[PDB]
DNA sequence: TGGATGCGCTGAC
DNA sequence: GTCAGCGCATCC
């Protein structure tokens, strides 16, 4: 993550739904916003939430009355996408998972924050014939609250990693924000190669597979790019091995393959996958952040995590928009 | 709501 | 045909 020399969300109280690992508390309490509610049911997560922030997060958020809900500016919720996923089976909201974005609009009907900060996959925006998305948007307009949605590449932000996620921004219409905007891209400087940890740190991590077939000859210069060299396997998920010299590929969450949840990549002559530290730098965050003690269970919170970073921005530009209060 | 991993197949070139 | 995906299925 980067560092908030204006604090532009000093003042503002917000609500870590669906809280994983704490990606948008660590993103709001860079710009000045302070957290007055978390909610998250997996036990793990739990864990290294409060080994993180202290407080334990509530658990399942559809037996929770909004009315318990304490009072904020803005609702932070980066809800499931299995449902949504392009890997996934796509049921949408025929998906016991993907019904959780109309448990955050009875918060949002009852609690009517200034903003609501969303996150969701890629594949959300078009997902159903894009009838999706509109939902989430016919439903934000009706709670009455303004409807911002734009797919962004973190790679385009100073994290390399192919992550592209929406996010939704919604100001309440009373506010009559008009100048919001994402954040515009810039040229990227860091690779997987500087985010590594010493060799002497990941030999466990070592994978040496009598079937590796290494169909690409590596790269001499770095690229904001996921450059493949070759294959372990049929070449399917967690079978792939990219260039230390390009851009990581999306971490996930459940994902299988010998380099499970991470791909893999060649580095100083062997193929290993990434190591939970390392996941956690390939995502922006600090590394004063205290990862789980299971590391299988640390991959699947960075593989369900967002990019500090890019909220860092979105965050700035909220806030930003926020202030603009001229006579 | 354990840990490990072989795999299907959809989405956007 | 290419290739990547907050995933899924099945095993101990
Ligand atoms: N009914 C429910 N109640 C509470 N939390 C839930 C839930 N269903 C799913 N979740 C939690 O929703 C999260 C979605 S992934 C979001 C992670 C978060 N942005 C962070 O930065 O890491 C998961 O951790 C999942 O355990």
């Amino acid at each position: 993550m980067i560092e908030i020399k204006d604090k532009q969300l000093t003042g503002l109280r917000f609500i870590d739904l669906f809280a994983g690992l704490g990606g948008f508390r660590l993103a709001l309490e860079s710009c000045g916003a302070e957290c007055v509610y978390s909610n998250e049911w997996d036990k793990y997560a739990q864990e290294v939430y409060e080994m993180n922030f202290g407080e334990k997060p509530e658990g399942d958020i559809t037996q929770v009355n909004e009315k318990t809900i304490p009072d904020h500016d803005i609702l932070c919720a980066g809800f499931p996408c299995q449902a949504f996923s392009i890997q996934g089976k796509q049921k949408g909201f025929e998906d016991s998972r993907g019904t959780l974005f109309f448990d955050i609009a009875r918060i949002v009907r009852e609690k009517k924050p200034k903003v609501v900060f969303m996150e969701n996959v890629k594949n959300f925006a078009s997902h159903d014939n894009g009838n999706t998305l509109e939902v989430v948007k016919n439903t934000m307009n009706e709670l009455d609250y303004s409807f911002h949605a734009k797919v962004l590449n973190a790679l385009d932000y100073g994290i390399p990693q192919k992550r592209e996620r929406i996010y939704m921004i919604c100001f309440r219409n009373d506010l009559n924000i008009q100048n919001f905007q994402f954040p515009k891209p810039f040229e990227l400087n860091t690779f997987v190669k500087d985010l590594l940890l010493p060799d002497s740190e990941v030999e466990h991590l070592v994978i040496d597979r009598k079937d590796l077939v290494m169909t690409n000859q590596e790269i001499e210069q770095t690229t904001p790019k996921t450059v493949r060299l070759g294959i372990v396997g049929k070449g399917g998920s967690g079978e792939r091995i990219y260039s230390t010299r390009g851009i990581a590929i999306t971490l996930s969450a459940y994902g299988g393959g010998i380099f499970a949840k991470t791909g893999g990549y060649l580095v100083n002559g062997k193929t290993r996958k990434l190591h939970p530290r390392e996941c956690a730098r390939v995502m922006g965050y600090p590394d004063s952040y205290k990862v789980h003690p299971s590391t299988s269970q640390a991959y699947k919170q960075f593989g369900n995590s967002v990019v500090i970073n890019v909220l860092q921005y979105i965050a700035y530009n909220i806030g930003s928009s926020l202030n603009f209060k001229p006579y």
